[PDB]
């Protein structure tokens, strides 16, 4: 059968020529152990060939027994970890990373992004950032939840711009804007809490959507992020749904769907506001 004909990678191009998984597996708080072990396994087993940790989650160590454990070759998947708030700087990143490393298990990271913009430590935190790409410990470097503001700091103060940008996305908050300035910039866009943390996988508005192909809503809004040109990484730490979640390359959301989609948005967020969110600094 081989799980190499099977493997979902399709796949975006960052900026640097590195191909990055169009679909990831979120692990924000797998409980560290057997739990996030199992569902990682789970998830590669079901074709992911794109995980999403953070030292912050607590679970690197179970990320890594998982890929050490999986039957597939370390080169086949695209793992990333995050710099917490508390570590920001250059040599507390270099340190920091060298901990999640550790724990992953692994010679080399394929994504790494600081996760939080915080007040004025990213800048000194990014040479860091530079120096394990240029090392090639990380094939890739990025961002998470920096606005256009923070970009536009950023790219002013760095040798190399930022690849990627995770921010929270999803129908109540499709980020069209901050979508389209990273575009022109070149830069990557990731949305997490894509399915709205769950609050929306029983939108009457995204199921009668679906019910047209047979999908269920949490399809529907995977598949809408995907035509939107942006990566996506849902989290379940259920089996069933695991499988249901990457059985998103089979249909197509017309151009009806997709406006209708876009017009749910509310500009709500489930997490954080990046401007005001302070945690750790
Ligand atoms: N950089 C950042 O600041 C940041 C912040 C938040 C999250 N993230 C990352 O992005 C990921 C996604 O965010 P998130 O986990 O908060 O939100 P999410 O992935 O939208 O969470 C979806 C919730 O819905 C359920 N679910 C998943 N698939 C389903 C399906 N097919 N049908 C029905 N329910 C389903 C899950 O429950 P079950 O577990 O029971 O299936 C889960 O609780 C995280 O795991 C993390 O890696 C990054």
């Amino acid at each position: 059968g081989s799980p190499e004909f099977m493997a979902l990678t399709q796949s975006l191009k960052l900026s640097n020529g590195v191909m990055m998984p169009v679909l990831g597996f979120g692990m924000w708080k797998l409980q560290d152990g057997n739990e996030a072990e199992t569902a990682t396994m789970w998830a590669i087993k079901s074709g992911y060939r794109h995980i999403d940790t953070a030292a912050i989650y607590k679970n690197e160590e179970s990320a890594g027994r998982a890929i050490a454990s999986c039957g597939v070759p370390r080169e086949e998947l695209f793992v990333t970890t995050k710099l917490w708030n508390s570590d920001q700087g250059y040599e507390s990143t270099l340190s920091a990373f060298e901990k999640s490393i550790k724990k992953l298990g692994l010679e080399y990271v394929d994504l790494y992004l600081i996760h939080w913009p915080g007040k004025d430590k990213f800048i000194d935190t990014w040479k860091a950032f530079e120096k394990l790409y240029a090392d090639k410990k990380v094939r890739a470097i990025g961002v998470s939840n920096f606005h256009e503001h923070h970009i536009e700091e950023l790219l002013k103060h760095c040798k190399v711009a930022p690849m990627v940008n995770q921010i929270e996305l999803h129908p109540l908050l499709n980020q069209k804007a901050l979508c389209e300035y990273c575009k022109s910039k070149n830069i990557a866009v990731t949305a997490w809490s894509p399915l709205g943390q769950g609050h929306l996988v029983e939108d009457a508005r995204l199921k009668a959507i679906g019910g047209k192909y047979g999908k269920t809503a949490a399809q529907v809004m995977l598949r809408w992020e995907i035509q939107a040109g942006v990566i996506t990484i849902p989290k379940s730490g259920n089996e069933a749904r695991i499988k249901e979640n990457g059985n998103i390359f089979d249909f197509e959301l017309t151009a009806e769907d997709i406006q209708v989609i876009d017009g749910m948005n509310a500009g709500h967020r489930y997490g954080p506001d990046p401007e005001v969110f302070m945690n750790d600094f």
